[PDB]
């Protein structure tokens, strides 16, 4: 079965809470990364319609500092698939509420996997229908490959560290 | 002019039902959140200044953590620039009933000291032990490797901000 | 000095957390009511681009029990505007992450007030564009009026209660 | 058997926590409504034993602002009873801890339904004792009708959005 | 500059939340302690009308396990003073909402110190009214004495541990 | 069978979050007690290899205020035992991140009890290895005895109350 990339899209608009602020009253990278895993998993659920799990998150670069005045929106769709794997694109936009002026804060490639009876299950492939969607699709296979290599470099480090 | 031990930080914790998902397994988000949290302490101890998370290298979720396990986060500064700091964070899981332990993940995560408004000078780290040396070899390599990631991520910002047609 | 309703839309898609669950493993009304106030204030900030404050919430009727299996999406726009008030229409949909059977769990009128230098500050008027949006505006004044009445029944009660 | 209203009374007094303050440093409405559902559910629980569910909540008017320097008290008890329904009354007092000046911040009627086997269940009737327990028990049956009419619009609006039934 | 105990009484009834449950589906001891501190902190404020801090907690003995379906009532009041210190009694009662049968889960003497402008500040004296209130007042002096001592052992242990 | 103390060692270093502060920008005592219970519950499990429950906490003397700038290290390990019970020692040390001027904020003896199928359950013996470890181990007996008294005092106060 097949599924449009818009059929698994999830948005989360929210205020910045002051507990989640730091030494200079800026949002902790961690809370951003927490919001990205949660919105990203919803997309992954909508698309595969089965119980998923976070396997990897690609590198994330924090472009701009977020404040107590700012709002923060997390847009998330599925833009690639293997058999059980989903690559979810997530864009993080920070709107200053009073000033009104938006700015891009982080973008993230994050990788969800469907699981059934403890074993990974099949997921429908996603098909793009937008310039941005198309470019993501085209470029996606390259990343999925750079990731298989990355996964092995992580597993090696788990074993070196052991001994 | 400072040692990696001088910024070491350990947080050992319990897993809380609210961070379990539908399969009763810890969320990735919870883990990334604590990797940022401890890392931020490490970078603080070291720099002796207030820092901010510049970037977090990719992280691979090697194992599922359960309700009956405990998670240990170990982290220290292992590389330095002039305001930057490569923090290395190691995530050990351990069944509390059984003695079985496993590495759940590793993460390089980059903090930037800020004195007033903009980045400030942060001391250079000298490895002491064997494993502290082995993590200094790749320091210069990943630093560049990342320097290329930021610009890529910064260009994609502009494609979305300025609306540049995708191929640039 | 004017603004379309859609300029104040704000959505929050989220999962149900087991701590916000009760003895039947059902979502508490309060987490729903808390979420509604949260999403609605962003809507109220986007619109007035000023510091708003929650003055009242109309009755909510909880139509359907939300489960650990479901997501809950919260849509929120300003439908009516006073001198410094603003009615925010808030729709609460709840779909089963797997099955995919969507349903509306609650709907809520909720009244925010712009505030500056500690005293109520002016807001734009708001203009509908859709069938549903037009019915909101049109029926809006009837509601604004019942609130000026209910607020007196409320103030009077506080006074009796001191006794 | 029928209970006597003060057999299901519940008080929660509490601090105000910086995370639940506004842009203005005043308490959010949502926190208050969440606390009101919380206490009410205990009252509703004590009265009828069993296990209840929030059917609906009458409008709430936020009479006062609440500040980081204050304390808030939630007092709640069943006042009306239908067959399975329970009307909980909730009084919300704010107090400056350093002043000792107390105000009413809000009141709320909030209906609760007992559920024994995934379907509704037989709640005991509530007898009032004091004058206050008289003064708001009498107008009980009035505001219970209003809510049959409130539910109708809401249930009606559901189908308009669900079934897309054209507005009117 | 004298106040009755009822003028500091504070009550907190809560349900037991699944986060704060341990692996045996029973409440964490540290949740019970966190709550005991927060309710005792209100009482000390109610009574001092000044901003207070926690100086000590006496030993607490957890007499009953608290399960998922129980309520928990915290009842705190000031029960003995000195110059800048206030000593709050906290009785914690756990009620099974279905069975309706209560039990005492713990009681706690917790000490707060009123503090104005970086240094401890003056506090009203307390006046008992009931038998219970009178009982806890007379016995205050003796409790105050042991605190003064254990404090020394605690500051001793802090010098020697480093 | 029996384990060394360092086989139950648990460490928790942590930020001081602004929600856990009071009006004076200082850490709530009850948060410290919450953190202390949680890190000691790991030490207990690590050593017991069974489901543990807090049975009591000794008095705790808060020697230092902890400001929002500070970090908090909690260090727990088991240091006396009986049949099903385990007494855990916890030292709390407060470091000013931007000056690193460490001080001990508190120290705590907290007693946990291993539990198997409703009832208390067998737990290994603890072996000291250092001065401190040897130190706390010898004094363990006296402390176990004084605890035994209070529990009766604590049960006494529970019968006598409502
Ligand atoms: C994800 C996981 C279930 C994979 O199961 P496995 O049997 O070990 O791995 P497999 O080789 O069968 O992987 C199956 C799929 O996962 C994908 N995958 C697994 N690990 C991945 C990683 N680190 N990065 C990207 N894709 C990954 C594979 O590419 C493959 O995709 P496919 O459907 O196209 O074949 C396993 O890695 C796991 O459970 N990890 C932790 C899960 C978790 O709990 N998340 C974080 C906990 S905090
Ligand atoms: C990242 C940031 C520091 C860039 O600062 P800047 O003044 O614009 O740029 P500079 O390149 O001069 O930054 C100085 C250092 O940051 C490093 N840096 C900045 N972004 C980086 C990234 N993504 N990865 C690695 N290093 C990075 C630079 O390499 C440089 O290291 P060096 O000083 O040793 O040479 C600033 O944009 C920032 O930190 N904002 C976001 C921080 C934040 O709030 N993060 C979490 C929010 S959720
Ligand atoms: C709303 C508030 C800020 C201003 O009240 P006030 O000083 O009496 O102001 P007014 O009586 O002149 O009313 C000003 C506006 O508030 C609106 N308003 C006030 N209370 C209202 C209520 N209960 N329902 C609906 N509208 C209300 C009025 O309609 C008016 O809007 P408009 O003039 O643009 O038409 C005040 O009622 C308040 O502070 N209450 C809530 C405080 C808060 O923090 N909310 C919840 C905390 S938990
Ligand atoms: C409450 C609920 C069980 C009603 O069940 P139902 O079979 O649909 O309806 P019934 O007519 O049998 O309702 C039974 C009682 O609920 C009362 N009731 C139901 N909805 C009500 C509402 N919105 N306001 C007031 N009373 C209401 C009825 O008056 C009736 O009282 P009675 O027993 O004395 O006659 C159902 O509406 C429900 O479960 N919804 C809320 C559940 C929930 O989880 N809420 C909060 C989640 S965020
Ligand atoms: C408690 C504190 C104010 C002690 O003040 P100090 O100037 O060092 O000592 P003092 O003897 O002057 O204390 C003043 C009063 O408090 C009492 N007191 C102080 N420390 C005490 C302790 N540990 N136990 C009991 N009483 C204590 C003194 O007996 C005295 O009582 P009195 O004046 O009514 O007779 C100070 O040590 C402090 O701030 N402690 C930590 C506060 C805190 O942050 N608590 C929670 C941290 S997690
Ligand atoms: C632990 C508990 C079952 C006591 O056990 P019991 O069935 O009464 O039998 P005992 O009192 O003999 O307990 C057995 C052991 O625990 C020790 N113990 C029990 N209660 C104790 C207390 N209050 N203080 C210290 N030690 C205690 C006994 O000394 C004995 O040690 P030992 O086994 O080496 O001889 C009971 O105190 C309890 O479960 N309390 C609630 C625990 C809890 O939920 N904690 C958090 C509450 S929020």
């Amino acid at each position: 079965e097949k599924k449009f990339m818009r059929e698994s899209k999830a948005i989360k608009t929210t205020r910045v809470f002051p507990n989640d602020l730091n030494n200079h009253q800026t949002l902790f990278g961690g809370k951003l990364l927490a919001e990205i895993d949660s919105i990203a998993s919803i997309a992954a659920a909508r698309h595969s319609r089965k119980h998923c799990v976070t396997a990897s998150i690609d590198s994330v670069d924090f472009l701009t500092p977020i404040h107590q005045a700012d709002s923060v929106c997390y847009e998330a769709f599925v833009c690639y698939t293997g058999k059980s794997s989903m690559e979810v694109f997530v864009k993080v936009i920070a709107e200053n509420l009073l000033a009104g002026e938006r700015r891009i804060a982080a973008t993230c490639f994050i990788t969800f996997v469907a699981i059934k009876d403890g074993k990974p299950s099949s997921v429908p492939q996603v098909l793009p229908e937008t310039q941005e969607e198309h470019w993501l699709h085209k470029t996606g296979l390259e990343r999925a490959e750079n990731r298989k290599k990355g996964r092995l470099k992580s597993k090696e480090m788990a074993e070196v560290l052991t001994l």
